[PDB]
């Protein structure tokens, strides 16, 4: 069984290699998730074929119980594994299985260096600094559902003050932080990637929530627990650290 | 089936309640893990009986493949669940199963406030500040096995300079940080608990490794995945955050 692996283009997890050399199949790609997949394939001993998710989506539900993205590929048995920065969530565990996480993270704050601001509490109780997230993304969906005191007030500043708060994508959000007095809320992994590359920018405070990226499989897959074991081995032998360093470290 | 739950006395996860009131069975205990177990028991719908691990150990192997502690209780089918700050590790996954983690953590540094020291790199390349860990603990075992450049040099300062480096327990280590110019390396969860209560002390740098506490079960237990689902629900509805706050927050 050559395993079909669904994944998604996302810097620095999965990228097309910057090359016009004759590269075919898996060799067309590079990134943290390609390195991970190679290690997994060497520990477990499997052949694999990387296929980019056709709709370019992670995986969400509609009002009819219909899934899209990598999650749908798994449900439909069109992929054996999803090796991607795919968050392990309650709703997704209803329909697919996940390895234990290979990376753990949380929502955090992207902002400028040299400011008294040290937490989400500092942004919540002031008006001068504008703050928000990407529209219809994971971080927005968190703030919308939240019932925690401080994050409810923050969502009001994002929803009722809708205009100068939310952004279209990652690129525009970072643009807003640099050019204007703006703070972006997004997944801490993305924030670390940015701060390594933009020395005027820093993470503010700790993690607002807690979650992990795991390898997705169809429910009952005999690979899930084996992948957990491989992940634990890679963590303990310092290989996940080095793989993270390879892709995240800047100039 | 009234589930037998193995656990271990460890502040603030599991403690005897400070009361002479007539309290029996599970009611004798309090702590983060008791609160967690109650939530799990309400989501899954099980009855349970908390039993402290007789040997008071987490679970390690000897040179014959023989286990002790909570891990042994699970292997022997004398407990259905281990609900404790029990780290999910490669070696333990050989012999028991684990839910996905309810708490994630890493090795970090406990030291005084107001010092140029900002990482493990700062401690590694200097002699003036003494640093170590608890003898034969998780953090020591990490440094001993490590092949990462900076942590190998740090282990030399702990092993070859054995006398004024390692400590007997948590209590003595914190005592060393306060009284002498000493930095303690230990699990970040423990560090946060201490810094909330000792305003002269702070965490230094980020996390040196990455790992999680999970609920242990015997291999094949039908409760493992259900517990993962309950944990994800608790995380997403902010309950793990509030439970952490309940037990960790200081004066
Ligand atoms: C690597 C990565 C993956 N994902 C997808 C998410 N983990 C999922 O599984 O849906 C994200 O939402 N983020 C953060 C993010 C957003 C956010 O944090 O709100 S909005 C967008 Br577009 C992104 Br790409 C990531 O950085
Ligand atoms: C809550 C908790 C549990 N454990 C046990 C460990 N998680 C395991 O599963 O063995 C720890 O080692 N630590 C840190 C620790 C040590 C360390 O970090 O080296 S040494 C000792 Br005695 C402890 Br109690 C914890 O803080
Ligand atoms: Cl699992």
């Amino acid at each position: 069984r050559t395993l079909i692996v669904t994944t998604i283009l996302e810097e620095p997890y999965v990228m097309y290699r910057k090359s016009d050399k004759p590269l075919y199949g898996n060799d067309r790609f590079e990134g943290y998730c390609l390195d991970l997949l190679k290690e997994l394939s060497n520990i477990l001993g499997f052949l694999y074929d990387v296929k980019l998710v056709p709709d370019g989506k992670y995986g969400a539900q509609n009002d009819k119980g219909e899934w899209n993205g990598m999650v749908k590929e798994l449900i439909d048995h069109r992929a054996d594994l999803a090796v991607a920065p795919l968050t392990i969530t309650y709703v997704r565990e209803k329909v697919i299985d996940f390895s234990k996480p290979f990376m753990t993270l949380g929502i955090s704050i992207l902002y400028r260096k040299g400011t008294p601001i040290d937490s989400a509490d500092d942004l919540a109780k002031q008006t001068k600094i504008e703050y928000g997230a990407v529209r219809d993304g994971s971080t927005m969906t968190f703030f919308k559902k939240s019932k925690i005191s401080t994050y409810e007030k923050m969502w009001a500043f994002m929803s009722s003050r809708q205009q100068s708060a939310l952004v279209k994508n990652s690129d525009e959000g970072i643009q807003r932080v640099l050019t204007t007095d703006y703070a972006l809320l997004m997944e801490s992994t993305s924030i670390e990637y940015v701060t390594q590359r933009n020395c005027n920018l820093t993470q503010i405070g700790g993690l607002i929530d807690s979650k992990g990226y795991g390898v997705g499989t169809p429910i009952g897959s005999p690979y899930r627990d084996k992948i957990t074991i491989a992940i634990l081995q890679l963590q303990e032998e310092g290989k996940l650290h080095m793989m993270k360093e390879k892709w995240w470290r800047g100039n």
